């Protein structure tokens, strides 16, 4: 036998383990339109109707808006566009309420509940209206049976809203 010494320079003494990490997927979506009535006396939405293109999604990250694309997700080919439709708004008080509608999903249908949260309203530099506010609450993928093939382990059933809109009277 031999003796040896290392030579530290090209040893590595290594090690590999694997592990989980949870983070939240953010996006929104560059193309979409919406009709907006609403009632400054009151604080009270009158009608809100939003039609979104599924093929403007961005999450910051090229191949992932295209595979939201796909079979697996959107699928665009066959459903290119996401509707909501209120069909409710109860007032809580001129900051708040609790706005109904339906969300269609890659033609699938169901009733949400957005929290309306009326963040400014005034008439503008000009003397006509302007309105701030938000939408946002959680849906459910199972719902609207959204993404079926994906384990609720890997992607939350949840998805968490939020419409932050700034919005200008018309004509």
């Amino acid at each position: 036998m031999k003796e040896y010494t290392l030579d530290k320079a090209h040893t590595d003494v290594g090690f590999k383990i694997k592990h989980l990490q949870i983070s939240n997927v953010k996006g929104n979506f560059k193309d979409y339109s919406a009709v907006i009535d609403f009632d400054p006396a009151s604080a009270e939405f009158k009608k809100l109707d939003v039609t979104i293109k599924i093929a403007s999604v961005n999450t910051e990250n090229q191949t992932r808006d295209n595979h939201l694309q796909q079979d697996d997700f959107f699928k665009a080919k066959k459903y290119p566009d996401m509707t909501f439709t209120m069909k409710k708004y109860e007032k809580i008080d001129n900051e708040k309420g609790k706005m109904t509608g339906t969300l269609t999903i890659a033609g699938v249908s169901k009733d949400i509940v957005l929290d309306a949260e009326i963040g400014g309203v005034a008439k503008g530099k000009d003397g006509k209206e302007k309105i701030g506010f938000s939408l946002n609450g959680k849906i459910k993928r199972s719902d609207f049976k959204f993404a079926t093939s994906t384990s609720t382990i890997t992607l939350s059933d949840d998805i968490n809203l939020c419409i932050e809109v700034e919005a200008n009277e018309k004509e």
